[PDB]
């Protein structure tokens, strides 16, 4: 019906230029509109023939420093920040073209991506938006790390970090964001990625974080933030972990109706939670809404 929560795509094709956080290679990003029930599909246009990797949990390869999409030997690195923007603005179908193996880091947040998508405009499609509603509690744990899916009428993200560093200890360790009352754009999207300088030195030698800089990452010592202009939020470190979680959870293919709880969790435990959820079919269901007013999740005007 006309009053249903409709599927969404881009209104126009938008282009952006940047560098890969871990590869350091120059990359041309092209966001394009896609037909109904396509989902988010990544395309390597630098290869002949063009290789397409759908942004799904089954196509997740490595989860060391970032979330990587793999198809054979073709890779698409650091997809979590762009997928966070797609999820936050409710983009159902989109073609993501890349001229290199990694998504541009931009400023280390989802901020420029949310602006690039909203500048291009949103288009409502003649199809019902599919939602994955959490019925039962699903949790994955490994040592002192845990990732939980709790039933909730709407969408809520909770995260708890525990870094033994004065700069991290001196800041907020836990944050709960309810997207029915809080804006993804205003409070989450701007949270930049963070890294330890002494840890980044070992990574740069081991062919990782090659495109890392103070302009696209929060560089930290023991007591303070090395960035001249400081932080964007007092709780920016835990807000970025929430941003990363929203992006990782969007690999389900559909928007979530439930609560996510992250306890020192990362990209590996986030993918392991999705795989355990998909495997436990009694714990979830596919739901559509014929009336947008009755739904527990609302979206920004197209
Ligand atoms: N743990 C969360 C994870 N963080 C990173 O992947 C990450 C890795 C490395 C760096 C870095 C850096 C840097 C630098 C730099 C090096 C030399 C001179 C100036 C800056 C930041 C975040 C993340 O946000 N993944 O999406
Ligand atoms: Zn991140």
């Amino acid at each position: 019906s006309n009053a249903m929560i409709k599927q969404r795509t881009l209104k126009n094709i938008i282009r952006a230029t940047g560098v890969g956080l871990h590869s350091g290679e120059k990359v041309y990003l092209t966001l394009k509109p896609a037909p109904v029930d396509t989902g988010i599909v990544f395309s390597r246009t630098d290869l002949d023939p063009v290789v397409e990797i759908p942004a799904r949990a089954e196509n997740v390869g490595e989860t060391t420093m970032s979330t990587t999409l793999v198809k054979g030997d073709v890779k698409v690195d650091t997809v979590e920040h762009l997928l966070s923007a797609m999820a936050g603005l409710g983009i159902d179908n989109a073609y993501v073209e890349l001229s290199a193996s990694e998504v541009p880091i931009m400023d280390g947040s989802a901020g420029p991506f949310v602006f690039l998508i909203q500048s291009a405009g949103l288009q409502e499609q003649e199809a019902a938006k599919k939602f994955i509603r959490i019925k039962r509690e699903v949790s994955v744990e490994e040592g002192d790390k845990r990732a939980v899916f709790v039933p909730f009428d709407g969408f809520k993200v909770s995260f708890e970090i525990d870094f033994d560093h004065p700069v991290f200890r001196g800041r907020t360790q836990q944050a709960s964001v309810d997207f029915s009352s809080t804006s993804f754009v205003k409070e989450v999207s701007r949270a930049r990625t963070f890294g330890f300088m002494r840890d980044i030195e070992y990574l740069r030698s081991q062919n990782l974080a090659l495109g890392g800089s103070v302009e696209n990452a929060i560089v930290v010592d023991e007591n303070r933030v090395l960035n001249e202009d400081g932080l964007r939020y007092e709780d920016e470190f835990v807000k970025h972990k929430i941003l990363d979680a929203i992006g990782d959870l969007y690999l389900l293919g559909n928007s979530l109706i439930g609560e996510f709880r992250g306890f020192k969790s990362g990209h590996a435990l986030n993918n392991q939670l999705l795989r355990t959820l998909i495997a436990d079919k009694d714990a979830w269901e596919v739901v559509t809404f014929e009336d947008a007013r009755t739904a527990p999740i609302s979206y920004m005007r197209p």
